[PDB]
C-alpha cells in the first residue's frame, strides 16, 4: 500500500520547452537543461510533501534534506527514463530534449554525460523494477544529511527504515538472493554520491559565473543553489552510506 502510494504520487512527465529552431551551442544546451531543471523541481517538491512521513518531519528539515539530494534525484529519474525509453543508449532528459552523441559533445560535459548514462546502463543491466526504483528514490532524498544531525532525526529514522523495509519488500524467491539484490541495489544508491559530486561542482561553477558564461539558471534554481552552495563547501552535509 505504502508502494501504491509512490505509484500515484510519481510526478508526471515534464519538458523542457525546449526550441530546437535555435543553434545547440554549450550555452543554449545548459541554459536549456537548467530550465528543465527548476519545472522538475517543482515537482519533485510536490512530490517530496506527498511522501508518507516527510510532513512529520521538520520544516527546516524537508528543506535540508531537498536542496542537498535534488540533484541526486534529478540525475536518478534521469537514469531511469534512459533505461526505459532508450535502454540507456541516450540521455532522455524531456520527451522534447533528447541527448544524442552531438549534444554530449556541444554540452561541454561529456564526462558528466557518460557518467549519468553509466547509472542508466546499472538499471539496464540489474534490469531495475519500477517498484524498486521507486522505493530507492525515496532512499535518495533520506541519503545525504548534515553532519550536526537534523531537528527530527528520530522521525527521519523511523521514516528511512520504513522505506528500506518497502525496498527489501519490492524485492522479494530465495533468501540469498533477495540478499544479493539488497546488496546490488544499495551499491547503485551509494555510487550516486560520487556522481552527484561532479555534477554539482560544474554546477556550483556555471551557477558563480552565470552570467560570465552566459548560462541561465531559472529562479526556482537559482534560490536553492545560492543557500545549499556555502552548505556543501564548508562541509556541512555527510551521505549515509550501505556499504564499506
Ligand atoms: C538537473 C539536470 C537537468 C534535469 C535532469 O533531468 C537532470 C539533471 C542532472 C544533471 C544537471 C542537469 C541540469 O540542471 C544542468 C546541470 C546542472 C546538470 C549537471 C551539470 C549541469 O549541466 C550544469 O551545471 C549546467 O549549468
Amino acid at each position: 500500500f505504502l508502494i501504491s502510494i509512490l505509484e500515484a504520487i510519481e510526478p508526471e512527465v515534464v519538458y523542457a520547452g525546449y526550441d530546437n529552431s535555435q543553434p545547440d551551442t554549450t550555452n543554449y544546451l545548459l541554459s536549456s537543461l537548467n530550465r528543465l531543471a527548476g519545472k522538475q523541481m517543482v515537482s519533485v517538491v510536490k512530490w517530496a510533501k506527498a511522501l508518507p512521513g516527510f510532513r512529520n518531519l521538520h520544516l527546516d528539515d524537508q528543506m535540508t534534506l531537498i536542496q542537498y539530494s535534488w540533484m541526486s534525484l534529478m540525475a536518478f529519474s534521469l537514469g531511469w527514463r534512459s533505461y526505459k525509453h532508450t535502454n540507456g543508449q541516450m540521455l532522455y532528459f524531456a520527451p522534447d530534449l533528447i541527448f544524442n552523441e552531438e549534444r554530449m559533445q556541444q554540452s561541454a560535459m561529456y564526462d558528466l554525460c557518460q557518467g549519468m548514462r553509466q547509472i542508466s546502463q546499472e538499471f539496464v543491466r540489474l534490469q531495475v523494477t519500477y517498484e524498486e526504483f521507486l522505493c530507492m528514490k525515496v532512499l535518495l532524498l533520506l541519503s545525504t544529511v548534515p553532519k550536526d544531525g537534523l531537528k527530527s532525526q528520530a522521525s527521519f529514522d523511523e521514516m528511512r527504515m520504513n522505506y528500506i523495509k518497502e525496498l527489501r519488500r519490492a524485492i522479494a524467491n530465495n533468501s540469498s538472493q533477495n540478499w544479493q539484490r539488497f546488496y546490488q541495489l544499495t551499491k547503485l544508491l551509494d555510487s550516486m554520491h560520487d556522481l552527484v559530486g561532479g555534477l554539482l561542482q560544474f554546477c556550483f561553477y556555471t551557477f558563480v559565473q552565470s552570467q560570465a558564461l552566459s548560462v541561465e539558471f531559472p529562479e526556482m534554481l537559482v534560490e536553492i543553489i545560492s543557500d545549499q552552495l556555502p552548505k556543501v563547501m564548508a562541509g556541512m552535509a555527510k551521505p549515509l552510506l550501505f556499504h564499506k
